[PDB]
């Protein structure tokens, strides 16, 4: 429902944006959310919908807001404000100073230099995976590859048994794109309830997975408490599950439905970097926001202490302002605009193992089905939230026009 009026907020700022159930979802959601840039839509609206919120629609805003952590504060950083709340992850929840000295320790378990010792599992995952399905002239993309790939690749990284994945996912998901089955505090205490008994065990006899060196970690020089490394590992799961999980669906989604740009990429495979980037643009995914910590003029608008805005992260590179004909995909395009992985200080932490996993993926699935499209009579249908998504992705393929490496 549409949650009263703040006295503050003038009717010709109301624009009913739900960012969980978007009305043009249909369109994709990429497109759902780009109403928001039609031309009579003003910079920054309120949203009655999912208790009251702004939101900021255009990249130059969206940029400023996630600079300005003076003003908008990342400590209640999702909507509804019962999820903020809630919401203790660190390093997201927490605003410059403090926040800076745990990306140090982030860093360690996902950072570049972990890609590294990582390079050939991930290689030969996909490989694998994909070998599998190549002969079969068919797949359920976001079941047999999109989650697999991903999720397998990070429970590796912690040490966690591949067959807690579906309730990790599920508790994950429930973050991002709650079913109402569970809140955000319940999903989150669920989370936790998971990790507490493991960090105790790998405090007590550390390995050298992921959850043993956050929770033997130091940040800035001093150790970490066993509460500060639950935190920081719930921040990583849903990282790990929730992330590159659907970014994979949307772009294996366009290559099924352009040929042309498949071609592209199998005659001149250089440019798959640049794809991968570009694809990181149109198909950009995330929307979270902040909290105002003062009462504020922006952009001409009276801002509250307490209000939230959404602060899209998907809408900077979607936006004409930022990127010419925005929802075109150009491989060539030579400025690529985008706050796909955030914007400001909390700078996504795990990009280069997402690019990485985005990257592999391109190159070794148009090396052995470079021919593929979308199941006969498929529509294929969106998911909107904190991390939109694709809930399902029917694929279809001769096998005759593949290849076993
Ligand atoms: C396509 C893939 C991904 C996208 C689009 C993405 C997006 C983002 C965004 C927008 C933020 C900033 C949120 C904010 O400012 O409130 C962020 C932060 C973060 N991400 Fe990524 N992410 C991706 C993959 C990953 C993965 C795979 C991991 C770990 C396995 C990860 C770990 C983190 C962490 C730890 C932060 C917190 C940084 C901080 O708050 O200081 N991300 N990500
Ligand atoms: C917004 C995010 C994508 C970023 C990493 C996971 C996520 C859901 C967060 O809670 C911070
Ligand atoms: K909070």
């Amino acid at each position: 429902n549409l949650a009263p009026l703040p006295p503050h907020v003038p009717e010709h700022l109301v624009f009913d944006f739900d960012m969980y159930n978007p009305s043009n979802l249909s369109a994709g959601v990429q497109e759902a959310w780009a109403v928001l840039q039609e031309s009579n839509v003003p910079d920054l609206v309120w949203t009655r919908c999912n208790g009251g919120h702004w939101i900021a629609t255009r990249g130059q805003l969206i940029r400023e807001a996630y600079e300005d952590y003076r003003h908008f504060s990342s400590e209640c950083p999702f909507i509804p404000r019962e999820a903020g709340e809630a919401y203790d992850f660190i390093p997201t929840s927490m605003d410059p100073p403090e926040q800076r000295q745990f990306r140090a320790l982030a860093n360690q378990v996902v950072g570049m230099p972990v890609v590294d010792k990582l390079e050939n599992r991930i290689q030969e995952l996909a490989c694998s995976l994909i070998e599998s399905l190549r002969p079969q002239g068919q797949c359920n993309f976001t079941e047999d590859y999109a989650e697999p790939f991903p999720i397998r690749i990070f429970m590796l990284l912690a040490g966690l048994p591949e067959e807690d994945i579906p309730h990790l996912k599920y508790l994950t998901d429930q973050m991002t794109r709650p079913d109402g089955s569970m809140t955000f505090a319940e999903a989150k205490e669920a989370l936790y309830d998971y990790l507490i008994p493991i960090i105790e065990q790998r405090r007590q006899k550390p390995g050298t997975d992921a959850i043993s060196i956050v929770a033997n970690g130091q940040v800035n020089g001093r150790p970490i408490t066993s509460d500060e490394a639950k935190r920081m590992c719930g921040l990583l799961l849903v990282g790990g599950l929730d992330t590159v999980v659907n970014f994979l669906s949307f772009s294996m989604e366009f290559l099924a439905k352009s040929p042309e740009h498949r071609q592209e990429l199998i005659e001149r495979p250089e440019r798959i970097p640049a794809a991968c980037e570009e694809l990181l643009r149109r198909f950009s995914l995330v929307a979270d926001g902040r909290i105002l910590t003062s009462d504020y003029e922006f952009h001409g608008v009276q801002l509250k202490k307490g209000d939230q805005i959404l602060l899209p992260q998907m809408l900077s590179g979607l936006d004409e302002r930022e990127n010419a004909c925005p929802m075109h995909v150009d491989f060539s395009r030579q400025k690529v605009s985008h706050t796909t992985f955030g914007h400001g200080s909390h700078l996504c932490l795990g990009q280069h193992l997402a690019r990485r996993e985005i990257i592999v993926t391109l190159k070794e699935w148009l090396t052995r089905i470079p021919d593929f499209s979308i199941a006969p009579g498929a529509q294929i249908q969106h998911k909107s939230g904190i991390v939109s998504g694709v809930q399902a992705l029917p694929l279809v393929w001769d096998p005759a026009t593949t290849k076993a490496v």
